């Protein structure tokens, strides 16, 4: 009637200088034995919740310095946005790009990005200009119609060269 | 006739778009832009949506973590790049003291913190690692807990 749970309770947890204590194997690094101070607040208290938990996934944050304009050039030049397209401080997720899309006699590269309850279109037109179109789902508009709206105006710009 | 006039007529008049701008293929910055407003709030800047000065932003990656490995990595490499993870809680790696002399025996002991608490890790010979938690809400602190951890560590070190 003496285990590890008893020994750490007597020589380490009894001082009430620790919240709990465990023993981890130098091999794998996982705790085989542990105690904690609980059961006074809640009888249904698992003290393994503190020392053990199976392999799960977590997010790691890095900081990168963004040039908003470059996020647009990289989309047409390279064909991706690893961090999304940034415009006016808002993050849009790069979804689709359709290269050499033919609309009424003219070719267009057109990209589509999404935000929460909205999104944007980017349309490369010749003469060296890019058309930017925003849409907002809260205003009963959508990407399909806004893309059509973008394409209709684009042809007009496309006529001037 | 300006740009804001031309896009208001050919694009926002369609009320299928929320706003529109055009970016030069050179720098990629919008020189001209329009948006739809004047109904809720008259005093709004329509550039807030299209332009913004070079700033810094956060990028998220996903990692699959094994908590045991996060304890080993502290001793093997000497810091914890992702913090030390135990029982689902992230502790921020602060200090590691190698070959600390406590009453005749040497110890490698690391200290980690979370909000209002923390933990100590002590490698003792014979191949065990001692893990000690402390909670500031229970009037405990890192120093006293390290001493308690260190003194108990001494006992296991004797049994080897």
């Amino acid at each position: 009637e003496y285990s590890w749970d008893s020994y750490l309770n007597d020589r380490l947890l009894a001082t009430n200088q620790v919240s709990g204590a465990g023993l981890a194997s130098e091999e794998d690094g996982v705790v085989y034995a542990c105690v904690a101070q609980g059961e006074e607040s809640d009888p249904n208290f698992d003290k393994w919740s503190l020392f053990y938990k199976e392999d799960y996934d977590i997010e790691v944050k890095t900081t990168k310095t963004i040039n908003e304009g470059q996020t647009i050039l990289v989309v047409f030049n390279e064909g991706y946005a690893p961090d999304g397209v940034w415009l006016g401080g808002t993050k849009y997720q790069f979804i689709n790009i359709e290269r050499d899309l033919e609309f009424e006699g003219y070719n267009f590269d057109v990209a589509t990005c999404a935000k929460l309850k909205g999104g944007l279109h980017l349309v490369k037109v010749p003469g060296g200009n890019i058309l930017v179109v925003l849409y907002d789902e809260e205003k009963e508009q959508d990407r399909g119609n806004s893309k059509i709206a973008a394409l209709t105006f684009a042809k007009e710009l496309a006529e001037s060269s």
